[PDB]
């Protein structure tokens, strides 16, 4: 089974407390709820991808520890290949502390932990599986040196790259825009990365553009309930692609949705037009919002309509 | 092997993330470590108590995973009955999820989880253990009615009960305080329950009047690093017990430590008085803040000076 999308990226644990108010210095408030979820934006974007059809393998390290431990059974468990998931003592496991109140505000902590201490030697065990696949995933939740390697050895290789600038930083090393064969990120990405306020589709339109000038062959913003802009070197105009209108009952892991789907299309059905794959990509995230959870909400091939699958 | 201190109460585990700076409403941040560790006020207590050399056994409930699955090691390894730590499949493990800053600051958030489903049905199959029991401790970290019947149960039993109202509730049932042997708070605590100041060892006193007279035989009320006070309804003056200065690391759980140190001299040292029971209870505490951590601050027997151990009066 040859894997046509590698993800290079993170696994994350959600240590989620939903409570009635949030806590300010010093105090202990008592909530109502806890729960432990599967998250970090690489191995959601792999799940969604797997849950598509795809053949995936997640390249990622984890801690020698029960939440490290339990990752891999969820990765195992969504048909994605751990060859390349490591374990390590000198770190525990990556953890997202997230403290909710009932109107959806939070407080969150990300210690990414073991993500971190995945290091070139460790991608470079990887290669073969890196040189036969069809689209590289990456994202900033990692350490960048190994993310822009990974980058470079699929574009040895002739592998399609997607690079998802999330969580964004202001000062982006410039070869994540020059190895990225696809750039996709959110509003509140966008602005960061450009400086420019985007509080609309033509508003995104600039700023892509901005993103696409640093280097990127393709850029797309992801809208949340107002679908994506996307523009292209060969086709600069901005397009913007609208979603119908659902009903969320959690945008929480959407855009990982998207990201996931993405790589999905490009990896298994090249030949349609990008315009294709956003509106297909949007339609399965718009799942994903009509479901508690991140990696529970994410849809499987056999639940969805079956013109998302024709060619 | 009788359980001369029996705990009914919590166990949490605490997920603490180190960071730079403490997060307000909105904010994303990222924290350069995480770590588990274990707490919940009841485990802390009866995890002291067992250091100083009870016989202890928890009365508790856990969730039916992987952090409750580690909560039961925890207790085993210092030596606690595990006979009554329940599991439950219908709720998670008690959580604290704590955020610190590097000056030591913290915000904290509490779900108690499987600690509120420890149930009548757990009591009644832990009545006979506690009603052998010499002291049974127990707090306000699982449903108060639950803590309400396990108090009930000692008292029925002849048992000597140590309730420590934490964290308190402005509205506790009359009957808590009737049947308290000892009952025994902080100033924070002391404020809610009686809606006076209390700063100072002036002010607990007065506030530890208007709780004995509502029933409780003993009240003590603790002061960090200023000691506590403590009257009763043989002694109702109060008396400022001070504890000598020590320079602290960390003065996390060192109100458990005080009370884990004062169910233990309950139980094997019943002829001492209220005064002496408290100096060394002052001590065993004043040693924890000079570590760093929670459980792990707590002293050994083998590692405390042998005059916490006469069974006289000492000077
Ligand atoms: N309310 C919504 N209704 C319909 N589709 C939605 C909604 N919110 C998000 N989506 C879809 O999900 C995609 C991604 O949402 P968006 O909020 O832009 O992602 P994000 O902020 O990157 N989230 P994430 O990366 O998982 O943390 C959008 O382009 C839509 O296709
Ligand atoms: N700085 C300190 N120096 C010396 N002894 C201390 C200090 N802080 C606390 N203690 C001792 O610890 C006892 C209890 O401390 P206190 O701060 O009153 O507990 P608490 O606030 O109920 N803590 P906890 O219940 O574990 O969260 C005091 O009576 C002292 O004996
Ligand atoms: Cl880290
Ligand atoms: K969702
Ligand atoms: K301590
Ligand atoms: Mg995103
Ligand atoms: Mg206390």
């Amino acid at each position: 089974e040859v894997a046509a999308v590698v993800v290079v990226g993170s696994c994350m644990t959600d240590l989620v407390s939903l409570t009635s108010r949030l806590p300010k210095t010093g105090e202990t408030i008592h909530g109502h709820k806890f729960f432990i979820g599967f998250g970090g934006k690489g191995a959601n974007q792999c799940v969604q991808a797997a849950r598509l059809g795809a053949m995936t393998s997640m390249v990622c390290k984890v801690g020698k520890d029960s939440f490290g431990n339990d990752y891999i059974e969820n990765l195992k468990q969504n048909d994605i290949s751990t060859e390349f998931t490591y374990q390590t003592k000198d770190a525990a496991t990556g953890t997202a502390s997230i403290i909710v109140n009932n109107e959806g505000q939070n407080i969150i902590v990300i210690v990414a932990g073991a993500n971190l201490l995945l290091n070139t030697e460790d991608l470079r065990a990887a290669a073969n599986v890196i040189s036969r696949a069809k689209v590289m995933v990456c994202q900033l939740e990692i350490t960048p040196a190994t993310s822009l390697e990974a980058l470079t050895m699929a574009r040895r290789s002739g592998v399609k790259t997607l690079f998802n600038p999330a969580p964004a930083i202001a000062d982006l090393d410039p070869q994540f825009y020059t190895l990225s064969d696809v750039f996709c990120c959110n509003e509140s990405e966008a602005e960061i990365l450009t400086g420019l306020t985007v509080g609309s589709a033509a508003d995104a339109g600039e700023a892509a553009l901005v993103l696409l000038k640093r280097g990127c062959q393709v850029v797309i913003i992801t809208l949340g309930a107002e679908g994506c802009v996307v523009l292209s070197q060969t086709e600069p105009e901005p397009k913007h692609i609208p979603t119908e209108k659902v009903k969320a009952v959690d945008t929480t892991g959407a855009g990982d949705s998207f990201v996931g789907a993405l790589a999905f299309y490009l990896a298994y059905y090249p030949n349609l037009s990008l315009e294709d794959m956003l509106n297909r990509s949007n339609f399965i995230a718009a799942v994903s919002v009509q479901a508690a959870g991140t990696q529970s909400s994410y849809p499987y091939k056999k639940d969805l309509p079956l013109t998302l699958f024709l060619e």
